[PDB]
């Protein structure tokens, strides 16, 4: 029974999440706060969630909440979830999950010290055309995996009214980096062993695009292309000795394709249901289990990518 | 009439198109192939009708009927069999991998250049007519800005090359096939490469199986390539820019090309031809024509730094001294 979600905002994202609970399996979202009541109020209205708070401070005191969701501005994830992880209630941080490595650890010790649950939030690692793909390849079904590579290409950034700023949210690579990087890892189930790559920025700026070259533990390479500007479709390919997939959109995706050695391709079709509600199920599931941490959307993989797109940002915006 | 009289240095496996194009070509004639023992170049050189078979090259070097001495000898004598006919006295035209070493290629053209002879690494990706077009196509605006390309290229086996994993001998990957993407790539773009990084797959003491790489133009556009063995994937090379792009099949040896406009409908490219070494070999001539040591399109400046560019590869996978 239970499962009531505390919103820490009023996000754009916050309703189309809502909705995610409702089609969830046992979970319901009680409570909203601000800083600004009516801000909240107004959407907590909006949406159908009942109870309303001027501060995080409040929505943490309170106990009809069972565990937190912070869809805010990226510098204040950190500090936002940290006002949680203290207070004792379980937390379901966003990305980029942080803009700077400690700040990502740190979140994680304290939140263990706290015997608290702990997890980034990924709609793409729990979507049921994800799951196949992973067990296609572990089960033969291209041979090994030679070479993988993704590109994501957003026409316009002009709904990102923050896109060029460091600070920040950040360029192509925080803007959608993390996503495919770690989707990768887990479909093969394989860690990212090497990285290196270039990129488009004009300085005091971010990057228009970039294009990562990857290696993985298992004798795999890799590309991981995001863009700005282009038109092109995003779709994700794996290749392997004896067939290939294909994936389009692979995070809020419902079908795949499938090529096998012979030449036939054909579709894989898991229908849309809700996108979020998967990952919420997830989330439940951990719970029940009293689990701090997720099996899929680990601890280690969840810092160690913070880690790459900072040391990058960090190779790019300094020296 | 007259005509350039080309010298073949070895007995390749390659030699018979290469003497298919010749013959296709306006202005050459084959008129001399030699081997390390004679009757391995007259075998080769009764099948396809050449005068003259030498048991040596010095011997082809010394005779003043050759205008030309293409060589398609193994990776490790390029520069030997190179430096000895220019030398020599006689102009080179040489096969890829150029070299594998960057201060060999360049005393290379020291010694064409003192010799006042024509040299030039032997590249036919980079002549085709579809080529052109997709050169053409990027200049006059025909895509807008070129933010992306890529090529991907993988051979199902690499079992019909012994070598292939000798660091010394041919190469991996990388030596196999690298050279034409990244010059391709610069030559259609009307951009220089000025950054490129990447990841290979290799066992100690070896070449790459599989390869990476990621690399920066100037003018804002990124790049990708990627090069296997294993997989059974087409080879595609892909020009994104922000009004349309460009799709090449086999780029290296293809007649079609698949372009889209802005508006958004694509349409094929096509021409038609029987030899991918003609459009080579009469630029080559064209060049000795008019009397040039060096080709506009494949330059020294381009062969040096493409080979700069692979062999600080291998430098820092296999090696590090």
């Amino acid at each position: 029974d239970k499962i009531r979600y505390g919103i820490m905002s009023t996000a754009q994202i916050v309703p189309r999440f809502v909705a995610g609970l409702r089609e969830s399996a046992q979970a319901e979202v009680r409570g909203i706060a601000s800083r600004r009541l009516e801000n909240a109020q107004k959407m907590a209205k909006e949406l159908a969630i009942p109870v309303a708070y001027g501060s995080y401070e409040e929505l943490c005191k309170d106990e009809t909440i069972d565990i937190i969701y912070i869809p805010t501005y990226n510098q204040g994830h950190y500090s936002a979830a940290k006002l949680a992880l203290s207070q004792g209630k379980p937390v379901l941080l966003e990305k980029p999950f942080t803009l700077n490595a400690a700040e990502a650890e740190e979140l994680f010790a304290i939140a263990q010290e706290q015997g608290v649950f702990l997890m980034e939030a990924q709609k793409s690692v729990f979507l049921p055309i994800t799951q196949k793909v992973k067990a296609t390849i572990q089960e033969g079904g291209l041979g090994e995996i030679l070479w993988v590579q993704s590109v994501t290409a957003y026409p316009n950034v002009d709904h990102i009214p923050w896109f060029y700023s460091r600070e920040a949210g950040g360029g192509a690579l925080h803007g959608s980096g993390s996503y495919p990087l770690q989707y990768l890892q887990y479909v093969l189930g394989k860690e990212i062993q090497e990285v290196t790559g270039t990129a488009t920025y004009q300085q005091g700026a971010t990057d228009s695009q970039c294009n990562l070259a990857l290696k993985f533990a298992e004798g795999t390479l890799g590309n991981i292309f995001i863009n700005v500007g282009l038109k092109i479709p995003s779709e994700m390919t794996i290749c392997g000795t004896k067939g290939q997939i294909v994936i389009p959109n692979f995070w809020k995706t419902d079908c795949a394709y499938y090529t096998d050695a012979q030449g036939n391709t054909v579709k894989w079709s898991e229908q849309f249901t809700s996108e979020f509600t998967y990952e919420i199920n997830h989330v439940n599931q951990c719970l029940q289990d009293k689990k701090l941490t997720s099996p899929v959307m680990t601890k280690e993989l969840t810092i160690a990518t913070v880690k790459i797109v900072e040391s990058f940002y960090q190779e790019w915006f300094d020296n």
